[PDB]
This record gives C-alpha cells, sequence and structure tokens, in this order.
C-alpha cells in the first residue's frame, strides 16, 4: 500500500462520484452521467459517460484479465429513459469506487485510464452546462432567397426568389455556400434573409451530413448530433435517427468507401469500419468525417 500508491502519478483517479444526469440529444436521445473525478494530485474535474460506455469497459476489462473484477448489475430497469438512469446511479458509483480500488497494475490500464481522463469533448461540455443551468434538436442553417439569382459561373448557385436555401458553409463576407434541391453552389448573402443561422463558433454541437437520394434529385441534409465527434454508433442508432429525420423507414444507409465504391451498412461491424475508415479523412470543423448516403429501399 505505502509504496504501491506513491508510485502512481497525480493525474490518476482516486474517486469518481456522479454529480448529475443530463439528457443528450445524440444519435439516440439518451442520458449521460456527469461524473466528478478527483485525482491523487488533488484536482477535481467533470467527465461525461453514458451507461453503454461503462458496460463496454467491463467487457474490455474481462477480456484482458482472463483480486476480483466488479461487474455491473443484471438488467431490470424499465421506466422512462430518465428514470432507468437515475436508478443506475447507486449501482454506477459502486462500480467506480470498486474499480478505482483495484490494484495499481490494473488502474494503469490505458483503457481504464482513458475512461477517467477528461476529454476535449468532456471539457467543451462543462461551460455549456453552466450557461444553461443558470442562464443570463437544432435546425440546420437555412435562408430564404429574396430575389431571383442567376449564377455567373458553374460554381455559383441558381435559384428563384422565395426558395429555401440550406447553408452548407460560410465563404467570406459577401458570399455563402448553400444548396437548393440537388443544386449546390455559392451565392451573394445580400439575396437572402437568414432563417436559422450557423451554430455559434463555440457551440459543441456536432453534425452528421446525409446525402438523401430521392427519385429525381439528391439532397444534402445535416443533422444535429450531440455526441463526441469520434464516437461510433450502432447501426440501430443510425436507423432510428435517419427515420425521425426523413420521416420514413424503407431507406438504406450507405457510405462511400475510400476508393469510391458505395457500401451497404448492414452490420454494426460495418458502421464501426465506416467510422474507423473516415477517422483519418480531412476534418470539417463540426461535421463527422463519415457521411451517410441514404437511398430508397426496394
Amino acid at each position: 500500500a505505502e509504496s504501491d500508491f506513491e508510485q502512481l502519478p497525480d493525474d490518476v483517479a482516486i474517486s469518481a462520484n456522479i454529480a448529475d444526469i443530463e439528457e443528450k440529444r445524440g444519435f439516440t436521445s439518451h442520458f449521460v452521467f456527469v461524473i466528478e473525478v478527483k485525482t491523487k494530485g488533488g484536482s477535481k474535474y467533470l467527465i461525461y459517460r453514458r451507461y453503454r460506455q461503462f458496460h463496454a469497459l467491463q467487457s474490455k476489462l474481462e477480456e484482458r484479465f482472463g483480486c476480483t473484477l466488479p461487474t455491473l448489475p443484471a438488467k431490470v430497469y424499465v421506466g422512462v429513459k430518465q428514470e432507468i438512469a437515475e436508478m443506475r446511479i447507486p449501482a454506477l458509483n459502486a462500480y467506480m469506487k470498486s474499480l478505482l480500488s483495484l490494484p495499481v497494475w490494473v488502474l494503469m490500464d490505458e483503457d481504464v485510464r482513458i475512461f477517467f481522463y477528461q476529454s476535449p469533448y468532456d471539457s467543451e461540455q462543462v461551460p455549456q452546462a453552466l450557461r444553461r443551468l443558470r442562464p443570463r434538436r437544432m435546425a440546420a442553417p437555412r435562408a430564404e432567397a429574396l430575389f431571383d439569382f442567376t449564377g455567373n459561373s458553374k460554381l455559383e448557385l441558381n435559384f428563384k426568389a422565395g426558395d429555401v436555401i440550406f447553408l452548407l458553409s460560410r465563404i467570406n463576407k459577401d458570399w455563402l455556400e448553400g444548396t437548393v434541391r440537388g443544386a449546390t453552389g455559392i451565392f451573394p448573402l445580400s439575396f437572402v434573409k437568414i432563417l436559422k443561422d450557423f451554430p455559434e463558433e463555440d457551440d459543441p454541437t456536432n453534425w452528421l451530413r446525409c446525402y438523401y437520394y430521392e427519385d429525381t434529385i439528391s439532397t444534402i441534409k445535416d443533422i444535429a448530433v450531440e455526441e463526441d465527434l469520434s464516437s461510433t454508433p450502432l447501426l440501430k442508432d443510425l436507423l432510428e435517427l435517419t427515420r425521425r429525420e426523413f420521416q420514413r423507414e424503407d431507406i438504406a444507409l450507405n457510405y462511400r468507401d475510400a476508393e469510391g465504391d458505395l457500401v451497404r451498412l448492414l452490420s454494426d461491424e460495418d458502421v464501426a469500419l465506416m467510422v474507423r475508415q473516415a477517422r483519418g479523412l480531412p476534418s470539417q470543423k463540426r461535421l463527422f468525417p463519415w457521411k451517410l448516403h441514404i437511398t430508397q429501399k426496394d
């Protein structure tokens, strides 16, 4: 114990008690646990973990070490989403206390270390919380044409006054990049009335881009996902999400392989490969690197 401890660095967690529960409108609108971690060093911070993440850790922990590993209770929680959460609290703290009580060599497991490390995203979330819990989904940006406009180049957009243009990106002061019914191009900002602006620069809300393939055209539709940008979802997550968005069910989620081939997303291991593949791709600021290509299903 004496030596056992001292050899462990100060950023090592010694206590992780839940401080709050928050509802995150992620791929699936679920709940997350606002855990407060205190380290040997004496610094206390907040991290956000969903249930699925604890479980995912246990499974990883058990695989490796094949002392006594603590396990998460068996499921019977069934009430509202919130309730099923507030209920898991006591169980959860228990898990952490135990887990952090384990021996040095298991406490220094990257996979465990990381679970407790505060992440860029975890930190973006605290300021966000204060701003609401004591103030002073989200539609993608769009505007309305105020006058007909004919593009001056192949690059400039074309539209009729009154059209609804969805903003894809800001270019400079006088121009924007938007899309209007399969058409994508840049346009003079003077020709529209902003209907819903771009998210403010410091908003930690991410977005998932979808290319919706219809019968005649093929549109682009961004969706506000409050999830870490590097997370991986479950094919069932994307399926539930993409439906409440496009208001239908016979759609196939596809993505474009690195080489260019289209790929059907049938299995979770498929999604995980998609995400794993995009991980390197040139980053857009708050846009998941992997983009879906929804198509009609026959």
